[PDB]
């Protein structure tokens, strides 16, 4: 039965307008546990998609990685890091569905305003889309990956205004 | 006391550069004892705010441990750490000593690898948190998930492994 990171799904959500000099997301979405890592970029590039991808696997090694065909990961470079690792390569062909789909949407609405803000924000949205309930299911992401490392749960230790805002903004768009 | 109340970092290197890269960012949890590493540039409050973003993307910590260093003084970094809602402490207990432990093992396993230690870094930290250590009684991956990962065959992995062993286990 399936364990938590056995499997990843990655994609590129952007261009976003410039913040810090950052313009994608890399995201990442455990198969099991639904629990999502965001890695803001520069480039949708394999090199980026690498460093952030040794970064998380520094954790665990996946037995898979499912992606499209984005440039950054049909590259021969990334399919020879996959092969180093012992990671097999997934391509799609035609609760992760409607992951991503509420990630383009945060992100878009996130920007309204504040456009070259949505690198400050980033670990508040990938907060609050971890420990937010999903329709189906009886627990959070967070609660699946860490077992069912906050000092308060409801505000998940978030104090500054915006963030604080922020959460409460997601959570409407999520549970509405 | 929980996962993520108290964090200690640091910095590694310079180390002998591997594309662009010479130091590394050591993260140590003060309950777990888990270490996350960050390779970067410099030892900079850039890179180690870049850093702190992606681990405080999974939860916030009450309390960051340093010493004085350039990146951790900074006024950048007190900005950004208030912002987060984080105590900033600076140097001037069991936790203290095992997190120091940790640097001379990780200096060690790197300094031992002047061509590989930037391409083994995440093996460096997967071995390192998934090997018992008898301070602990536990894992550091186990304290933190939730209480055979280290089934690694390529013969740099085996040496790292090896390594932490001895240095362990070894009166």
């Amino acid at each position: 039965p399936q364990k938590p990171f056995d499997k990843f799904f990655i994609d590129y959500i952007g261009p976003l307008p410039p913040s810090q000099g950052y313009l994608y997301v890399l995201v990442v979405v455990d198969g099991m546990t639904g629990f999502t890592w965001l890695y803001p970029t520069k480039a949708p590039s394999t090199s980026a998609t690498v460093k952030s991808l040794n970064v998380l696997t520094s954790i665990a090694i996946p037995r898979v990685i499912h992606s499209d065909q984005g440039a950054a990961f049909t590259s021969s470079t990334f399919a020879e890091w996959a092969k180093e690792r012992g990671i097999h390569l997934e391509f799609s062909t035609p609760k992760v569905e409607r992951k991503n789909s509420d990630i383009k949407r945060l992100l878009t609405k996130l920007l309204v305003g504040r456009p070259t803000k949505w690198y400050d924000l980033l670990p508040v949205v990938q907060l609050a889309l971890n420990n937010t309930y999903s329709p189906v299911l009886k627990y959070t992401p967070h609660q699946l990956l860490f077992g069912i490392p906050f000092a308060n749960q409801d505000t998940l230790d978030l104090t500054r205004e915006e963030e604080l805002s922020l959460l409460q903004e997601i959570r409407t768009s999520l549970y509405h």
